[PDB]
């Protein structure tokens, strides 16, 4: 399995990349030092995660070491909801630029295709538990982020939570200056998206998968939920391959030429959850992993379905 998948922007992505949603300051550091350790290249951050600047400190600590360098590391980021006026994108992104001590960025992702009210607050809430939009759209957005192109600070941008329709909004744009680069969205057994990443693949747009290992750590958790990592007939499949559960549930995007990118903050699963091509999936293994598909999602922004741009109302 290579270990890279090439971009519409001549670069290559590794396909195994750190997640570090929920990873607390207080440990995201160590996190990442010990994932740069054991082979990983690609983080995955976010300014939304407000842990920025500890992961940061981790990158910048390994390159004075001398274990990597820059160009060998994959850093993407992601535009949060409160800034997709075209005014406030660039700021926004050095903003991470400055906490990550970077000077560009691999990749930038517009993080979800709904905008809300700018402001200090992450997520503003009106009287009927709904989100607070903004005044902005798809396209606009879309046209801020190339100017992060052309003027340096990042070498590609993406879209993340972007429907097949979404994203044909924006390769349809009068003037596109550049491609979407990536469409970052959740995936996992219980949701394998077969259209979402038939049409994005059809269209040189590569696919990451988040939330791969059901993200049982998600605030909204509810006890009788659908747990991948516990399920037995996945535990099964994991045993017949001397692997754990997670590492299946790893190696299974991979085998769908997809990027995955498990988050953890505990070193030995840091370290188990790379050893993933060592071994490969029959093709019964993952005929049965896409049959688990329930359409189940971790991330469902259930306090943004009435906004305009929601994304999941569409089939796909
Ligand atoms: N674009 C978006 O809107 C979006 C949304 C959600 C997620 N993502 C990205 O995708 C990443 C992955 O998704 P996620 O954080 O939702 O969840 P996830 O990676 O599916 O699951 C992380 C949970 O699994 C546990 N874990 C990790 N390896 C394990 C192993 N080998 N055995 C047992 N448990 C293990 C972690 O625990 P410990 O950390 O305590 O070890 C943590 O509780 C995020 O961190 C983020 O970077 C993007
Ligand atoms: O419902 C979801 O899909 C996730 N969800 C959010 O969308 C609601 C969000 C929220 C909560 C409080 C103030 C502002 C915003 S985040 C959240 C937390 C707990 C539970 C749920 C949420
Ligand atoms: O967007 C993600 O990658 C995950 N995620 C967050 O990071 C947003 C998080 C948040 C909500 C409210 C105040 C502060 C932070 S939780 C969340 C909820 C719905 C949707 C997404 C999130």
């Amino acid at each position: 399995m290579a270990s890279r998948i090439l971009l519409n922007n001549g670069a290559k992505m590794p396909i195994l990349g750190l997640g570090t949603w929920k990873s607390p300051p207080g440990q995201v550091t160590e996190a990442v030092k010990v994932a740069i350790d054991v082979g990983y290249r690609h983080i995955d951050c976010a300014h939304v995660y407000q842990n920025e600047n500890e992961v940061g400190v981790a990158i910048q600590e390994k390159l004075r070491e001398q274990v990597v360098k820059r160009e060998e590391l994959f850093i993407v980021s992601k535009l949060w909801c409160t800034y997709h006026e075209k005014g406030l994108v660039k700021g926004a992104c050095q903003k991470t630029l400055s906490d990550l001590k970077l000077d560009y960025l691999d990749l930038y992702l517009i993080h979800w295709p709904t905008g809300f009210k700018p402001g200090k607050e992450f997520f503003p809430l009106d009287e009927s538990g709904n989100v607070v939009p903004s005044d902005t759209n798809i396209l606009d957005t879309w046209a801020a982020m190339e100017e992060l192109v052309d003027e340096g600070l990042v070498k590609a941008i993406g879209i993340s939570n972007f429907n097949h329709l979404q994203v044909e909004m924006i390769l349809n744009k009068p003037g596109l200056k550049y491609k979407p680069a990536v469409n970052q969205i959740e995936c996992h057994p219980y949701l394998t998206q077969e259209k979402l990443i038939q049409y994005c693949q059809s269209k040189g747009i590569v696919v990451t998968a988040y939330s791969p290992l059901g993200s049982p750590d998600r605030p909204w958790a509810k006890p009788e939920d659908p747990s991948l990592l516990e399920d037995p007939r996945i535990k099964a499949i994991a045993a017949k391959h001397n692997k754990t559960t997670a590492q299946v549930l790893i190696r299974f995007p991979m085998q769908r030429n997809l990027v995955v990118i498990p988050k953890s903050v505990t070193p030995e699963r840091i370290a188990e959850n790379f050893k993933v091509f060592d071994f490969e999936l029959s093709s019964q293994d993952m005929t049965t992993l896409l049959s688990y598909n329930r359409n189940w999602r971790v991330c469902a922004l259930l306090s943004c379905t009435s906004h305009k741009d929601y994304p999941f109302h569409e089939e796909f």
